[PDB]
């Protein structure tokens, strides 16, 4: 494996979003992981819908905006045959009737998805360097919360609070770290992104590596 991943720099990760006021982090982790698959399978980088994924969605465990999972986000997509445009379907930041016209416009296609095994930080790490992965981790603490600049190290539990996205990963002065998309604006952390400790073993940091997943496209 490379010792040095980051989607942003062939263009698979979209411009920094903002979830607002809204607990819909599952379907920007989910819509990121998409995006991310799309343009390094197909070539092409597509801003996608998270509210198609709140309004149409809903499963039993899946809430709109209050909370829900990725996987049941990739099963959408699979299940609908696509995804729509961010542009098509945009972002409200509160759940709405399923609009069936937008749901029916499928400019994005998945295959499956996979759940990374869990607490296995190299089985992450593997992903990680081949795509973007969505993951869940501990964000409720006030250090996570004012997260500004640097390697993250804790303090944080280990709870599945809040989505995110993997975009990568590296190593800074022996610390090794993952790239984290969050959907919190370009405001928090280091322009929207967060390097978070890796290699900490067992649940990861902040638990990152327990619930990890992402959507599968065939063919490069």
């Amino acid at each position: 494996l490379p010792d040095y991943v980051d989607w942003r720099s062939s263009g698979a990760v979209v411009d920094i979003k903002d979830q607002g006021q809204c607990g819909s982090c599952w379907a920007f982790s989910t819509i990121a992981a998409v995006e991310g698959i799309n343009k390094i399978a197909t070539g092409d980088l597509i801003s996608l819908s998270e509210q198609e994924l709140v309004d149409c969605g809903r499963t039993q465990n899946t809430r709109g905006c209050d909370g829900g999972f990725m996987t049941d986000g990739f099963q959408f997509i699979i299940n609908n045959g696509g995804i729509n445009t961010e542009a098509n379907y945009p972002y409200t930041a509160e759940e709405g009737q399923c609009n069936l016209d937008l749901q029916q416009e499928k400019y994005v296609s998945i295959d499956t998805y996979e759940n990374v095994p869990y607490n296995n930080e190299w089985a992450l790490q593997t992903a990680v360097a081949y795509q973007p992965v969505s993951v869940a981790l501990e964000a409720a603490g006030y250090n996570f919360q004012h997260y500004s600049s640097g390697i993250f190290t804790g303090p944080c539990g280990t709870a599945v609070d809040h989505a995110v996205t993997i975009v990568g990963y590296g190593t800074e002065g022996g610390i090794d770290y993952w790239i984290v998309k969050n959907s919190w604006g370009t405001t928090w952390g280091e322009e929207g992104y967060m390097r978070i400790q890796r290699n900490v073993g067992g649940v990861g940091q902040c638990g990152i590596a327990k619930k990890a997943s992402y959507p599968v496209k065939y063919y490069n």
